[PDB]
């Protein structure tokens, strides 16, 4: 099973900054929507559904210290989740060896966020664990971090 982020190098265990345009103005009352599915991508490593790999969310994927009061939720395979994590998310199954864009949407509500700029460019925003495990044998397990960084300031007036 390997992933990549912008189309660059095959990515088999391990953590990997995930750079996204925020909305550069934030109003109260307003989320920001981070759709992950432009970025991360991941396929089966044979094709042909034959150890088909089993992927999913984990629970304690978070926003990152500085934005922990932050609100939001998590979209993934079908199913929104209240974020950060509380629990493991359904199962995505990935058995082509064409990647597929993975179906992860973060909304994010900024809470007791004080005025001018509420995120940097270069802050990681949030951490999102992922975990692999396949069909055959032990199912070789991988962990995987999403670490999501904005790459533009965001101020709220
Ligand atoms: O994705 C289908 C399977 O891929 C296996 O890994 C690979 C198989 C074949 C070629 C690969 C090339 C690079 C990385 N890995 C590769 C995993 O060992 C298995 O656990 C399962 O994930």
């Amino acid at each position: 099973f390997s992933c990549n982020v912008d189309g660059g190098s095959s990515i088999g265990a391990g953590t990997t900054s995930v750079y996204v345009n925020l909305d550069p103005v934030i109003q109260p009352g307003q989320n920001l929507v981070v759709d992950l599915s432009q970025h991360i991508s991941c396929w089966n490593d044979y094709g042909g559904w034959y150890d088909t790999d089993h992927i999913n969310l984990v629970q304690g994927s978070a926003f990152a210290g500085s934005l922990q009061s932050y609100k939001g939720s998590l979209y993934w395979n079908n199913v929104t989740y209240p974020f950060p994590l509380t629990t493991n998310t359904n199962v995505l199954d990935i058995g082509d060896k064409t990647p597929m864009p993975l179906p992860l949407k973060l909304y994010i509500t900024p809470v007791g966020a004080a005025g001018g700029v509420v995120i940097k460019a270069g802050e990681v925003i949030a951490r999102i664990h992922m975990y692999k495990i396949a069909t055959l044998g032990s199912g070789n397990p991988r962990n995987f971090t999403w670490n999501i960084i904005s790459n533009n300031s965001v101020v709220m007036p």
